[PDB]
């Protein structure tokens, strides 16, 4: 069974070939360097085989892609050329939050620093303490001119017992060598797939996950700038004035709160899980352990198996498939009903540097273990089962992104981004999968505020709250409050523009404002895939 490596350049200046061949040279085998992007060569001097993939380096997730599959990556620095703050590093870090298992990093580069030689050695010490910075068990960064220094690097390749990635482990997958297509009725066929079976194994049972295609069935196995000042705008708003809802002379309250229902304090909700086909799951974390347990033990094709694996697959996406020795063609388990959608909740924090706002139903992609798809997430924070929906991503604080999207029953990682000719991407968020809960209610708060400006010993009278006496009858029964924490209750209306009388608590003053509070139920939004 080959050890997989990915070569991922960090600077551009970096050609990846220049770097494979340097690890290739330093075993003295001519009959291994003669020898179009993802190699398999044997090292007959540590008695080792390994796969080398050199992700497409023009394209940011086929990157991710590669990396994913990887059991050790082989980071390049640059010793001439600083690594980009928009892009390689940014490959760092994507790298890691989507889970990633061994590394090493290397310059095959040194040479080209035309200066003495403690000037040479100081740049390789600081290229090893920014790299230090987010890899901290790599103490060394490798010269790959210096022989003794490749020869390091290939033997541990070949020999180190990799790092595991739980997401990709616990469920099986495969890299493909072969990929050929077998006719068996009109519409559809078989992909025949051979390559090394990985990770918790495969079942002929069960379906198969490829990107960007989508899930499919086995038959058997053999052996711009315009749109962000607007929702800037938006967030400065609710930002200052949350949860505010200010009524015009003009419009009908009735009609502007149309959805919302009496509630001041949250942890007194009292709704149901009522009605606005999916998957309900009684306690998430126990299901999960049986699954995994369950797939884990009815696995056919078990780690280090060569496989041919046919999969049930119609003949119009043939097009798309393209050279499994040029790209990545890879193929994952799925978990007993990953299939099937339900009720799912992500958690949330912002990229490093990320500015713009981000805000609720918008269009984002998530990348959860291998799978991406198109949602539209409700953010709320981490009580009574019930929480504040907060219509833009708070600023620094992880939040709940809920919405409904299929099951994962490993907790992936997540990373949460939108297209944006950058590298193509824009990278907006990440953390991970917690969670099918259905339990989980979404409460949308209104405010409601107006001046108190006479007062009678006992009453108050309030005005510029509503502004028709048809909405204060409407209303007449929700609480009132006020900051400065009184409670109150509308009496009666008062004329012909929206005053009303109330009666209070205490004693209020022409500094008090007095508040009336609404809930909205919100309910998840569905999603679909993205390729």
């Amino acid at each position: 069974a080959a050890k997989i490596i990915t070569i991922v350049p960090l600077v551009n200046d970096l050609d990846p070939l220049d770097i494979l061949y340097k690890l290739l040279k330093c075993a003295d085998d001519e009959g291994i360097m003669v020898q179009k992007r993802i190699f398999n060569v044997h090292i007959k001097k540590f008695k080792s085989n390994l796969k080398i993939i050199i992700p497409d380096m023009t394209n940011f997730l086929n990157i991710l892609d590669c990396a994913k599959v990887a059991d050790f990556v082989v980071f390049g620095l640059s010793g001439v050329q600083e690594v980009d703050e928009e892009f390689g590093e940014q490959i760092i870090r994507a790298l890691e939050l989507q889970g990633i298992a061994s590394y090493i990093g290397v310059i095959s580069n040194l040479s080209a620093v035309h200066e003495k030689e403690k000037f040479q050695l100081d740049v390789k010490q600081s290229l090893e303490s920014y790299f230090k910075h987010f890899f901290p068990s790599e103490e060394r960064v490798y010269n790959l001119e210096k022989n003794s220094d490749a020869l390091n690097v290939l033997r541990t390749l070949c020999q180190r017992l990799p790092r595991s990635i739980n997401w990709r482990d616990n469920r099986g997958y495969v890299v493909a060598d072969f990929v050929d297509f077998v006719e068996t009725s009109p519409d559809s066929g078989d992909l025949v797939i051979e390559g090394t079976v990985r990770g918790i194994g495969f079942n002929a049972n069960r379906l198969v996950h490829i990107p960007d295609f989508g899930d499919f069935q086995l038959n058997k196995i053999e052996k711009e700038e315009r749109q962000l000042r607007e929702f800037r705008d938006m967030e400065k708003e609710d930002r200052e004035f949350p949860d505010e809802i200010e009524l015009e002379p003009s419009e009908s309250a009735i009609e502007r709160l149309k959805r919302y229902r009496g509630l001041k304090n949250l942890y007194n909700c009292d709704w149901q899980v009522d009605e606005k086909r999916l998957l309900r799951i009684g306690n998430y974390k126990n299901t999960k352990n049986r699954i995994i347990k369950e797939t884990k033990n009815e696995a056919q094709a078990i780690a280090g198996d060569r496989i041919r694996m046919f999969i049930r697959f119609p003949k119009f996406l043939l097009e798309k498939i393209q050279d499994p020795k040029q790209l990545l063609f890879a193929v994952y388990g799925l978990l007993l009903h990953e299939h099937k959608n339900a009720v799912v909740n992500f958690s949330l924090q912002r990229w490093e540097q990320y500015d713009k706002p981000v805000p609720s139903q918008e269009p984002i992609v998530v990348q959860y273990g291998v799978r991406r798809y198109t949602i539209q997430p409700l953010f709320s924070q981490g009580p009574n089962n019930v929480h504040k929906y907060e219509r833009f991503l708070h600023p620094d604080t992880v939040s709940v992104a809920t919405c409904i999207a299929p099951v994962d029953f490993t907790q992936s990682p997540a990373i949460f981004f939108k297209p944006s000719p950058a590298k193509n991407i824009e990278l907006i968020g990440h953390g991970t999968f917690l969670n099918a809960d259905h339990s989980r209610i979404l409460a949308k708060r209104a405010i409601l505020t107006g001046h108190p400006f006479r007062f009678h010993k006992t009453v108050v009278t309030v005005r510029y709250m509503f502004f028709r006496p048809e909405d204060v009858e409407w209303f007449k029964s929700i609480p009132l409050f006020t900051k400065s924490g009184r409670s109150g209750f509308i009496k009666e209306s008062l004329g012909t523009h929206g005053y009303f009388k109330a009666t209070f608590d205490g004693k209020l003053s022409a500094q008090d404002v007095v508040a009336m509070s609404l809930y909205k139920r919100m309910w998840p939004m569905p999603s679909l895939p993205w390729n």
